[PDB]
C-alpha cells in the first residue's frame, strides 16, 4: 500500500469520503447520481430520463439520457470559446522535436467548422460512416470532431493496419469516404499511408467509397486517382469557417471502433453520444484529478479507444490542454518521453506498460538530462503492469511523488471501469483497485456462480453504466451473444481477475482466446485464418507466450499442406504474409512447423497443452498421445 501524498490530499477533487459517498449513491440511485453528473456537459434540450437499461437474455437495451439532445463538438469546442478560446486545446509534438504547434480552442473550432462544411459538401450526411486512416497529427482530431459535429459516424482505423485490414473495415462499415495522409512520420521513417489506402481500395468488394481526402503531410510522390482523391488543403481552404452545430439525440451513433474478439474477424464496437461523453469527461476529470491549466498527455494512438476517450474527447469536454505526440517514447533516445514532459511542462502522463517496460530496459538512460518536476499524476493503461514495472514507473518517472492510476477498461466500456482515484484510494502496485462510479463488478466461476470475499474468477459487470457500448455495427444480435450470453443478465468482459481482502481487483488477463500483444488486443482465431489463407499452410493454432517487453508474443504452430517443406525462406515469407493480412502488430514471433497438432474425436484442437509447451513447460488424453512428445522435441529448436 502507497500512502496518498499530502500535495494531492491538498488539491484533489475526490477524497476518500467523497469516493465512498458518491460511489454508494451511484449504485443505490443512478438516476439522481447521473442526472446530476450529466451536467458536466451542455445539452440543447435537457434530458428527463436518465438510466433505462437491461442485460436480459434476448432483450439487451442500453439507453442513457435518451430524450436529451446535444452536440459533442460543441461540448469539446464551442462552449470553451467565450472564456478560453485562447487556451491551447492541443499541443502537437512532432517526431522531429523542431516541429511543434499550439492549437488554441479558437483555431481548432475554426478548422472543425471548415472541415464540417467540407464533409457536408462532399455529400456526407448524419449517420454516414467515415473511415479515418491517419497518423498522429492534429488533422486527425480535426476530422474526428468534424464528423461528430455533423453527426456522421467516424471509423478510425489504426495506421499500422495493412491494406487487407483497412479494406475489411471499409466493407463491413460501408464507409463513403476515406480520410488519410500521404505519409505518416514515425521514428525518422515514413509510413506509406495513402499507398495503403490505394491498395485497400482495389479489393473488388469495396463498393462504398466515393472519395479519399488526403493530407499533404510529407509531400511525398504518391499515385493519384483523378476525381476520387482530394487534397485536404484544397478542400478546407475553400470551406466556410461558419457552421452551426445541430442537435444530436443522446443515443445517436457517435463512432465505430473495430475490435478483435475471441471468434471471427474484428467487429465494429459502436458508441452513442450522450452517455459516452458524460462518462469520458467524468472519468477523465476525477481519475486524472484534472484542474484548469494542467498539461495533460496520453501517449495512445488516435486509432484506439484510449485515443478516442482520453486523447481527445474526455480531455476536450473538460477544456483541458491535451498533447498529441507524433512519434515514439524512445526515438531518438530513451530520454524522449521525459524530454517531451520537460519541454511542454506536462503535469499528467498517461501511458502504456509496454512503453514503460521498454524504457525500463534502458534504466537511467530513460531519464538522463531530464527534470520531470512538472509531473503530478501518472496513469497506466491497456494491459496488466506487474509490480516491478509499476514501481520503476512510480519511482523514476514520478520521482516517488505521483499517484499512478492503473486504469482497467475496454473498447466496449467507453471509459474507465476499475481505477484508482489519486486523492481517494491508496495504491497497490499492479492493482487497478476499486470500481468507478456506476460500475458494479463481480467475479464468477465458469458456471456463473458469484464468488464472494477475496477470490478469483471471470470478471463481469452486473449493471450498465453511461459510457457502455450500445451494439456491434450492423449486428445487435452478435452483441447480445458475445457479451450477454455466457453469464445471463451480466456483461462478461472476457477478462479474469483476482479480488483481495480490501476488495481491490487485480486483472490477470483475458480468459478467452484473445491475446494482448504490446497492449494491443488480438484474436488468436484471426491470426490462424490469416496463416491458413497462405496457399502453403493447412492448419494453424496460435497461442500467447510471456514476453519481457511486449507482455505476450505470438507463437504460431503451423501445419503445411502435404508435400511442403520448412526452410528459413519460408519462415520469413509466412511472417511477411501475416503482416500483409493484418499488419506488423500481428506478426508471429515464432513459427513452429508441425504435423502434430493435438486433436480430439471431432477435430477440436487442444489449446491448453499448446500454451504450456510454448511457455517452455514440461508437466489430459487426446486422440493420439505420442504428439505431446513430438511437440516438445520440436520446441527445443
Ligand atoms: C512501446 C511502443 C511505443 C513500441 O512501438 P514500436 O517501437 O514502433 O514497435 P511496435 O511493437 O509497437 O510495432 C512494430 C511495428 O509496427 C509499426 N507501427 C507501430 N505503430 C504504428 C503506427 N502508429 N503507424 C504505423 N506503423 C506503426 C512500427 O513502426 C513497427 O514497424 P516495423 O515492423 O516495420 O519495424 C508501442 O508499441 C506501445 O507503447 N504501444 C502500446 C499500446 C497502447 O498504448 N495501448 C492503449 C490503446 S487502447
Ligand atoms: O483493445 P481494448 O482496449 O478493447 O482492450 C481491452 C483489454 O485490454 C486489457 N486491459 C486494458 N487495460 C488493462 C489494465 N489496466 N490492466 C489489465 N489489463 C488491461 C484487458 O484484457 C481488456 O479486456
Amino acid at each position: 500500500k502507497h500512502a496518498i501524498p499530502a500535495n494531492i490530499a491538498d488539491r484533489c477533487l475526490i477524497n476518500p469520503e467523497q469516493y465512498e459517498t458518491k460511489y454508494k449513491q451511484s449504485i443505490n440511485d443512478p438516476d439522481t447520481f447521473w442526472g446530476e453528473q450529466g451536467k458536466i456537459l451542455d445539452w440543447i434540450t435537457p434530458y428527463q430520463k436518465v438510466k433505462n437499461t437491461s442485460f436480459a437474455p434476448g432483450n439487451v437495451s442500453i439507453k442513457w439520457y435518451e430524450d436529451g439532445t446535444l452536440n459533442l463538438a460543441a461540448n469539446c469546442l464551442d462552449r470553451h470559446l467565450q472564456e478560453n478560446g485562447d487556451r491551447t486545446a492541443i499541443i502537437w509534438e512532432g517526431d522531429d522535436t523542431s516541429q511543434s504547434k499550439h492549437i488554441s480552442y479558437r483555431e481548432l473550432h475554426r478548422d472543425v467548422c471548415r472541415f464540417a462544411n467540407t464533409l457536408l459538401d462532399l455529400g456526407i450526411k448524419k449517420g454516414d460512416v467515415v473511415a479515418i486512416y491517419m497518423p498522429m497529427v492534429p488533422e486527425a482530431a480535426v476530422a474526428m470532431l468534424a464528423c461528430a459535429r455533423i453527426g456522421a459516424v467516424h471509423s478510425v482505423i489504426f495506421g499500422g493496419f495493412s491494406p487487407e485490414a483497412v479494406a475489411g473495415r471499409i466493407i463491413d462499415s460501408s464507409s463513403r469516404l476515406v480520410i488519410t495522409a500521404d505519409e505518416g512520420v514515425r521514428a525518422g521513417r515514413s509510413i506509406p499511408l495513402k499507398k495503403n489506402v490505394d491498395d485497400a481500395l482495389k479489393n473488388p468488394n469495396v463498393t462504398s467509397v466515393e472519395h479519399v481526402i488526403v493530407l499533404k503531410r510529407t509531400g511525398s510522390d504518391i499515385d493519384w486517382q483523378e476525381g476520387r482523391d482530394l487534397w485536404w488543403r484544397d478542400l478546407i481552404e475553400k470551406a466556410s469557417p461558419e457552421h452551426q452545430p445541430e442537435a444530436m439525440n443522446a443515443e445517436d451513433p457517435l463512432f465505430i471502433l473495430y475490435t478483435s474478439g475471441s471468434t471471427g474477424k474484428p467487429k465494429g464496437v459502436l458508441h452513442t453520444t450522450g452517455g459516452y461523453l458524460v462518462y469520458a469527461a467524468t472519468t477523465f476529470k476525477y481519475v486524472f484529478d484534472y484542474h484548469p491549466g494542467d498539461i495533460y498527455w496520453c501517449t495512445a494512438d488516435v486509432g484506439w479507444v484510449t485515443g478516442h476517450s482520453y486523447l481527445l474527447y474526455g480531455p476536450l469536454a473538460c477544456g483541458a490542454t491535451t498533447l498529441m505526440f507524433e512519434g515514439v517514447p524512445n526515438w531518438p533516445t530513451p530520454a524522449r518521453m521525459c524530454q517531451v514532459v520537460d519541454k511542454h511542462q506536462v503535469n499528467i502522463l498517461y501511458t502504456a506498460p509496454t512503453a514503460i517496460r521498454a524504457l525500463m530496459a534502458e534504466g537511467d538512460k530513460a531519464i538522463e538530462g531530464t527534470d520531470r518536476s512538472s509531473l503530478r499524476i501518472l496513469g497506466s493503461v491497456g494491459e496488466p503492469i506487474n509490480p516491478e514495472a509499476w514501481e520503476w514507473y512510480w519511482k523514476k518517472i514520478g520521482k516517488e511523488k505521483c499517484p499512478v492510476v492503473d486504469t482497467w477498461w475496454q473498447t466496449e466500456t467507453g471509459g474507465f471501469m476499475i481505477t484508482p482515484l489519486p486523492g481517494a484510494i491508496e495504491l497497490k502496485a499492479g492493482s487497478a483497485t476499486r470500481p468507478f462510479f456506476g460500475v458494479q463488478p463481480a467475479l464468477v466461476d465458469n458456471e456463473g456462480h458469484p464468488q464472494e470475499g477475496a477470490t478469483e474468477g471471470n470478471l463481469v459487470i452486473t449493471d450498465s453504466w453511461p459510457g457502455q457500448a450500445r451494439t456491434l455495427f450492423g449486428d445487435h444480435e452478435r452483441f447480445e451473444q458475445t457479451y450477454f450470453s455466457t453469464f445471463k443478465n451480466m456483461y462478461f468482459s472476457g477478462d479474469g481477475a483476482r479480488r483481495d481482502e480490501d476488495g481491490y481487483y487485480w486483472i490477470t488477463g483475458r480468459v478467452d482466446d484473445v491475446l494482448n500483444v504490446s497492449g494491443h488486443r488480438l484474436g488468436t482465431a484471426e491470426i490462424e485464418s490469416a496463416l491458413v489463407a497462405h496457399p502453403k499452410i493447412a492448419e494453424a493454432a496460435v497461442v500467447g507466450i510471456p514476453h519481457a517487453i511486449k507482455g505476450q508474443a505470438i507463437y504460431a504452430y503451423v501445419t503445411l499442406n502435404h508435400g511442403e517443406e520448412p526452410s528459413p525462406e519460408l519462415y520469413a515469407e509466412v511472417r511477411n504474409w501475416v503482416r500483409k493480412e493484418i499488419g506488423p502488430l500481428a506478426t508471429p514471433d515464432v513459427l513452429h512447423w508441425t504435423d502434430s497438432l493435438p486433436k480430439t474425436r471431432s477435430g477440436k484442437i487442444m489449446r491448453r497443452i499448446l500454451r504450456k509447451i510454448a511457455a517452455g513447460d514440461t508437466s489430459s488424453t487426446l486422440a493420439d498421445p505420442g504428439v505431446v512428445e513430438k511437440l516438445l522435441e520440436e520446441k527445443q529448436a
